[PDB]
């Protein structure tokens, strides 16, 4: 784990449009904070409807027929993306520090996991650019028919604060690989890494207007994107609540395409025959990773009666081993929550757990004199009606439940409007296949949890999302199919 | 062209749920009319929110893990669909008569085109049932990862009145092939063919609750479908205006998946080098087919200056050759519009053409003492600002425009919020490919128009739709991808 | 199990070319026998090089550009195949009787398994006809590039005697679905079902010359096919020995494409944790099905030491329960071997088992006064060097071996030039996945054996074959890819 | 066009096995020559059957289950290939010089075309590594079935002398991307670039034994590869004559898979309406590129009568503009033929053209006092029976023929056992599509010629080849499909 041997200096704080740095039309700025100290890190230009309009015009112009981005070889789009990955690799130390400092993310994770995933995902996407293909089709009658899988056009992309850099790349990688242009609105909490990446997009040689980055707030800049009459598609990751507003606004405006990656209340099912230590470790990591600030948090763990007490005991032992503090210090194993609103919501939910009669096993309160820290918390004897069993906590709070009937626990696992992911722990082949088939979740892990790679599509069932990101399948939502049918004198097979 | 040698008797008029016939919960009925005579044909049970709720419960139960529809071989779903096609083929005379009588559709077309397309499309879809496949994926790390392309679940399907039988099959064929269950709401104007098909679904042996058909009105039964908290996906074909309401309601309710096939204002571009007679014939058929009541109507025809006068002349000659009347009588070549609302809208638009200074070449008024008939109408010297150049008419009204610059005419062709289809007429290879690439339309025909087959995906760019129907690509919107990732000791390529 | 209530009458005995029945050019005929009685059933026209030449000219003419088979809609090729399946279904009783009588196949199996598989496979293939698609490709430079997946042309298809009807359809179904024309040479032992099917091909309405059937001998008619200068592809199922001659002759003649489905010496690995009764039953059925006359016979069963004695005991109990006799009589559970040569080879191999010191558990000799019957035979304590452990027996002879080390048994399983299939019996998820990955076999069954369906590709590793049949992947070997690259002024994504 | 500013020094001349440099088992060496001067460049170790055996053992060991190459992430195989491309890019000057000096290839072409194509193709292949996917399949019955697209194993790859570096990468790129190990035998005329690349394979960090390079002769080392009992697949590019021997030897040995890219006698058809200057230029470049030493040489140009004289005139003008000499000197536009055998064959064929009565328009003899130079030669009034119209010349010799009937000229174009490529020159959409459909050739160019890219599959019909290289489709011949079918209690869609 190497480190940045010089203090981090912030440089890019302006709106990025047509590969140039712009002040906001209003001239207004907004503060960016460090969640571990509660102090301001810098001021960033506040983009609003006027700044989004400017970005969309730039993206539209870069998408015009005959433009450099439209006419360059698909393989050259791929080359630009591979170059961008090499540049992010070059700036790995500074990006990981910036991510840790701005996002409250453990530095070891930011460096070893987030930045590695960013680079790997970009390289994966670069490889697809010249492999996106349409079809020739044996239509009835004397015609030659083919399809083009064209880019859609201008894509508005709203990035969350939990994995700012990784999610930036999950959105721009496929969009750019397919030949779209983008208007990106990073989270108001975490715009800094995106703006540094914008500097590298310019350096890599992307044509101007292909990527535009407008920092600002959700209700202003985000709503402007979702309601814009000349944005062809919006991609959003965040709360199911905002996802509903995005989908509504797309309908009311211009029927723009929508992909959504939203909340979860993901279940694990631990059968009596499971490797118990493996299940305890993965379920733990599943819920506590990045201070519980993952959509796929394993937030309902159902364990068969006969191993339930042992599971809870081993779980509690594991949860008591954390060292809270500044995420930049080596040996620290839990950072802060992102901000006050999230912090408040987590404490309010923990209070309902206590009140509604869940058994508190450890934690259950705040920590420290500054920073938005929550003690890692475990609740056992949780029942399905409790707030902590129904609502996404997005904090370091583990719920452990008991079951005796597999039919019943699958019904309980599925009894939610969420459906992002699930885990199944068992040594039985038949159970692994049949339970994973029966769970209403977009990703099911068997004897593991939280394994996400560029090669696999990822997305939710039900209210956890619309569409998929990554893998071969995820590229589909960044193309628009055009059928061309040509009259011919005589067709032959 | 054989005919039904006995008078048509109407039999199926009730709500179809769990393969049984139900009265409406309210007990209310609504009238169904013949648009050629303005007389009532029968009374049909009026489904509302209570009847939709009943249908969705039935569809949900038929979709449960372990149910007959979920556990039967994919190849058996295909067999049921091929059986259903054979039954529709058996009842071809009666279905085509019912379609002609109820829908105002020329009988020769209903028999030779609509019913043939219904049967062919069903047979095509039947063939896909056991060919829908997921992937095994070479994920990073020691894991085995695969995907399942599962059915989504309960699909609400809202069918238009213009092609009631064909569009019923375009929706149910793929949905059922993929293993979904469906709640169908046929158009209030045209429920009769759908209910007859329901009788054949029962006869073919589909399990109960797999297909449920609830006749009724858009604002009541349609809104109930779009806003239902346990419908996983809604598919709608109709006006862009209603499409916007559907997408809004999906967002506000349960974030259900939405596919929309909506209006158009589709352009044709006729180059000076085109086979003129071929272009005149296809552009004519393109706009006048089924009394102009096609989403893909070729409603803006741009013709190069030097051949423009000849094109208009030959167009007018062709448009003056129709015989209006009852669509059941042999030799009749134009039937009525579907209803009063459509009729009014068409006459009001024709009035704006005259008023705003378009040149009326033929037609321009109503016809007859009964039935919703409009004279076939041609306007030349149309300009881009006129109501008839901007708004979907959905009537027998042809607009012919002049151009001299190809750059300019592509911009004019694309200058609309619509984007369903387009036509290009030229003998030049380079022009055919480059113009078709530049047009923002889901289907582009070259030297033809209106060629639609089961093998080709069909759908709109921009506000003409979201998603695609038919072809390999159209099956994607009736599946939900689940990724399963299994921990293993050691992976090998 | 219904039966033919009238004595079977043989009708079609001539060469089938251009949908007409031909005598042999020489005028010669050859006898066809019943293997259960050793008596002649009829005389069939003996096709030779002159008759193959005539068939290839017919197939070539039916494949010419502009011919009915080349110009008909892909969907119509599919319709013809679905019609042919309906006709085979209609003649199911007579075909199953003919198969049983001619092939020595148990009637219950012929009716319930072979004929059902024939019909299902044809219906599967029919579904692919209009779903075979090429690609549009984003090539570097200003070009439009697409591919056509064309039929190859005239395909010579050499069918084995073990599953004459099923294998006829495995070859012609995909070939015809893809738009090829075929010259078929059924096994000299079993030409009768193929000729009846030819009568149904004519009845279904296939254009003449699309399917031609030339009965005759391997060294004459088969060699003529393999060495023909105007056959584009040869498909052969049979012994690895003949497969080598076919591949050699394709190289020496016209470099025709070759697919081969050849012998096996397929292993099963039974782990100590396996469901023992399930493993015993599947391994038994795996080796004894159709008198052991299956390429995939489970002819080396490796069982973990601790359950080995119990496995052998339960295996022997199962093998002693057969009733030998005429395959048409209800209750009979083992028919004869196909002919003298196979019969001799089986007895000679059984003699080596005894001689080389394998432990004979049951059987080990001939049965009856007529017909080519072999007692069902089990050998335990078999070692890897014995003839019965190395050579394909193609008879009712089970070999059971012991192992203690999983590493070692995988090496033993793989230590063969064969590689058609394998079985793994275990309750452990990790073992199932890792063992199946490590086995060098085209199909690996887990906790089952011999499960073959139209939807799955099937074929060998190593000397068990070249290429795959059936599934999506199997259709590839019946197309030829043509790339078309068109110069254009300017490409756009 | 930058150049190597230091004299080229040859370094790598030994056999490359397990990432180490080996002398030949015999200790023998063979000379390598410069074809422009006829002088020896160096001595290289002569690999024979003993050296191939050593290479195959190394490749087999690197392919064992549990080895680094088998267990590394697919994405890491891709990374190694992208690294190798970066290294070839770094050594571009030296590789292009070595190619020019050893291969007789014009330096500008070697640098700007060959090396660029090498790098681009490697980068394309790198992108596929983690995108090779199998399927999950909805089989009949209660089973879970999936497929693995595994690497085949040890691939023997025999590279031609005409494009030594490009063809090396066309073979190793896909093979390695798919996870195979390789034993490569470069052409005896041109081993030097391959051995330098081997040095870069070691530097990039490929595991030992994954790539092994054995220089030597065709009849010894090549035959050893083709006949080896433990090589799973052989890929060969070269003469159709040797291709036949390779396919024969694969059949006689171990039924190894064979892909062949062989000769051509490719036709162009120039219609009267074609852009004549464009057609003349592409047809010229098509036949004369790299001294005519391309499999796809446009060696039969059929031109419509009315433009034939003008075409010949303009062709002859173009062919008279070459400057022959050493391919390293700027401004030189034609290098030597590769060796004496090729040189002799070309002069002998040119002599038949004169003798059999073709009209000699220019050239027709040798050039210079040293080097294997042939004057660029044009023959008009060529007829279909002449040796120069039937046999692959593989030299700078253009044949121009006359036609009047399009039906007849397509028959003439197709009347050959070859089928690699073809060109069609016309402005007519219908003709372009229908002629390209009717030509029996693997690649058809329209209004261009010789356009080859990594994204497009390439290969022959008929005796010009078996299989395809490059594009998505070309990756298929470097995988082996394994079906895994798992018994389950109950399947659900
Ligand atoms: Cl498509
Ligand atoms: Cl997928
Ligand atoms: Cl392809
Ligand atoms: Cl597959
Ligand atoms: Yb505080
Ligand atoms: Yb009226
Ligand atoms: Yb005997
Ligand atoms: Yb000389």
């Amino acid at each position: 784990l190497p480190v940045l041997l010089t203090d981090l200096k912030i440089q890019y704080t302006k709106i990025f449009i047509n590969n140039e740095w712009h002040d906001s039309v209003s001239g207004k700025k907004f503060p960016v904070f460090n969640p571990a100290t509660e102090e301001e890190l810098c001021q960033v230009e506040e983009g609003d409807k006027e700044d989004v309009d400017k970005a969309v015009k730039a993206a539209r112009q870069a998408f015009q027929i005959g433009s450099p981005w439209r006419t360059m070889d698909a393989s050259e789009r791929g080359r630009l993306l591979y170059k961008l990955a090499d540049l992010i690799e070059r700036d790995r130390l500074l990006l990981a520090t910036m991510e840790s400092m701005n996002g409250g993310k453990l530095y070891s994770n930011a460096y070893l996991s987030d930045l590695a995933g960013c680079i790997k995902t970009l390289r994966y996407c670069a490889g697809w650019a010249d492999k996106i293909q349409g079809r020739t089709i044996p239509i009835d009658g004397n015609f030659f028919t083919y399809t083009r899988h064209e880019p859609i056009g201008v894509c508005g992309q709203i990035i969350p604060w939990n994995f700012p850099l990784v999610m930036l790349i999950w959105k721009i990688g496929p969009a750019l690989s397919c030949g779209n242009t983008v208007v990106v609105k990073p989270a108001e909490q975490t715009p800094l890494t995106a703006l540094h990446v914008a500097s590298l997009i310019k350096e890599a040689g992307f044509p101007p207007g292909v990527v535009n980055i407008v920092p600002g707030y959700g209700p202003t800049a985000g709503a402007a994107i979702s309601s814009h009459m000349d944005i062809d598609k919006v991609a959003f990751t965040g709360s199911t609540e905002v996802g509903k507003l995005i989908k509504e606004a797309a309908g009311k405006s211009n029927l723009k395409r929508v992909t959504l990656e939203l909340g979860g209340k993901s279940p694990c099912i631990v059968l009596a025959d499971a490797d118990l230590d493996n299940a305890v470790e993965f379920a733990h990591h599943g819920v506590f990773y990045h201070q519980g600030q993952c959509c796929i948090a394993a937030s309902r763990i159902f364990v068969e009666e006969s191993i339930y007490d042992e599971f809870v005991r081993r779980s509690v032992e594991r949860a008591k081993k954390y060292i809270l503090g500044n995420p930049l210090t080596p040996g620290v194993t839990q950072g802060p929550q992102i901000d006050k609103e999230q912090y408040d919501k987590i404490l309010d939910l923990i209070e309902s757990g206590k009140k509604e009669g869940a058994k508190l096993e450890c934690g259950g309160g705040p920590w420290g004199n500054k920073g938005y820290f929550v003690q890692p918390t475990v609740f056992s004897n949780v029942t399905d009606e409790m707030r902590i069993a129904k609502e996404e906590i997005f904090g370091p709070v583990q719920q452990i439940m008991k079951f005796k009937s597999l039919d019943d626990v699958i019904k309980r696992a599925n009894n939610t409007f969420y459906g992002l992911s699930a885990g199944v722990f068992t040594k039985d082949i038949d159970k692994a296949i049949t339970i994973s088939s029966a769970l209403q979740a977009g990703t099911v892990w068997v004897n593991c949890y939280g394994v996400v790679s560029a090669q696999c599509p990822f997305g939710g069932f039900k209210m956890s999302g619309n569409g998929r990101e990554l893998g071969e399948y995820g590229f589909h939502e960044y193309t628009e199919v055009k059928t061309v049918t040509v009259k011919i004198s005589q067709k032959n097979s």
